């Protein structure tokens, strides 16, 4: 068992249900066509996850006010803390292209906007940290998400149509997620 | 253009350009991406009546987003969705040609206003629905994208010079986003 990841015993219900999956979907321009291209992504991103955690928090950590969110109180970072989390963030890139985007898939996507927010931020690892994590950088980073995903989408030597349906199928679904994770940030009743 | 106000927003943003200097590190937006939006401008400038299409067909096709320009009784307010086609337009060359400067800032911050139950359906003086869910709002960072993709090609230029200004407008769109979030975020949370 990876440490923290709870997928399918969170024993709460996500405050979104399927029909909300529906009509988001329909939102990010999500069909049938990039589930067979978002497990594809899978297939391609599995064997290089080393790589891509490494690219991706390289880049976390090269700012300042990005590591910031993996610190202790005293300003310094917290390996520990980055550790752990590195190892659910792994298991999530297999999940995004693996899972079926059910009731049990909804439920981990509210407790994942629940752990970047003040809700649950700090309590599955057990570590002293910043309280919150700003949302505007949540958005944000569905950027260098899709970013860093890029380049090792073509390494399985893919033709350019096949990279560029799995990049836009996980661009889409990476989307999909941070519109959920939003749901404890917003005001009550805005979302 | 009714209801533009670009430089007379009479609020400042509640963010300010050092908020701007990190979000756009966060978004990986540097003066390549300033040159590459401007020439993704060019681009689509002659394209915009096209694009408009593309972008409201898309709305349009799916009753819940189109719900968002809906009169009481379900239907369509068509002078609601003229005048924000104008504006919508408008935007397009915005995004393509301003420094990102305060006077953009405070723009940004409008924009989320109008979206907002805040200001929703008060430039237009119509009525409608009071809020755009914002579920919906970081949606709709995709579609845009996608929207803008096959324009940028039409111009002749290279995959390697498309990618460039899709990649530029990426960026700008998602820290656009993330800014209009400012009006939904539980105050102290953004
Ligand atoms: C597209 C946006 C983002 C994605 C896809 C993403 C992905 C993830 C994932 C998969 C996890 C582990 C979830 C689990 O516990 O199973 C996580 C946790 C975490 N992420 Fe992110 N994340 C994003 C935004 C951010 C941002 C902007 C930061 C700021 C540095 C950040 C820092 C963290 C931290 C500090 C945790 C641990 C939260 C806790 O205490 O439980 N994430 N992230
Ligand atoms: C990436 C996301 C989005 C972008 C880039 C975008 C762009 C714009 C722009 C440029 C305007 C005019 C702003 C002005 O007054 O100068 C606007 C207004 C408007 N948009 Fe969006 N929009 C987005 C999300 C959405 C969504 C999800 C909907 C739902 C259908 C929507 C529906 C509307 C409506 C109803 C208005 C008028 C609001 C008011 O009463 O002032 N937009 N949008
Ligand atoms: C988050 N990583
Ligand atoms: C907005 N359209």
């Amino acid at each position: 068992k990876i440490p923290g990841y709870t997928y399918g015993e969170t024993e709460n219900r996500a405050p979104f249900n399927l029909e909300d999956l529906k009509l988001l979907k329909e939102a990010v321009m999500f069909t049938a066509e990039d589930e067979e291209y978002i497990q594809k992504a899978g297939e391609v991103l599995e064997d290089q996850v080393e790589e891509i955690l490494d690219t991706w928090y390289g880049f976390v950590g090269s700012h300042p006010h990005l590591l910031y969110y993996f610190t202790s109180p005293d300003g310094t970072p917290n390996e520990k803390y980055l550790a752990a989390v590195r190892k659910r963030f792994s298991r999530w890139i297999l999940d995004t292209s693996n899972r079926s985007y059910d009731q049990a898939w909804l439920d981990y996507q509210y407790e994942i906007g629940l752990r970047h927010h003040r809700t649950k931020k700090n309590q599955t690892d057990n570590v002293e940290s910043v309280p919150n994590i700003g949302y505007r950088y949540l958005v944000a980073f569905i950027y260098p998400i899709t970013a860093t995903m890029k380049p090792f989408l073509a390494r399985k030597g893919h033709t350019p149509e096949e990279v560029e349906k799995m990049y836009q199928a996980w661009f889409k679904a990476t989307t999909l997620q941070v519109a959920l994770w939003s749901y404890p940030y917003v005001k009550y009743g805005d979302f």
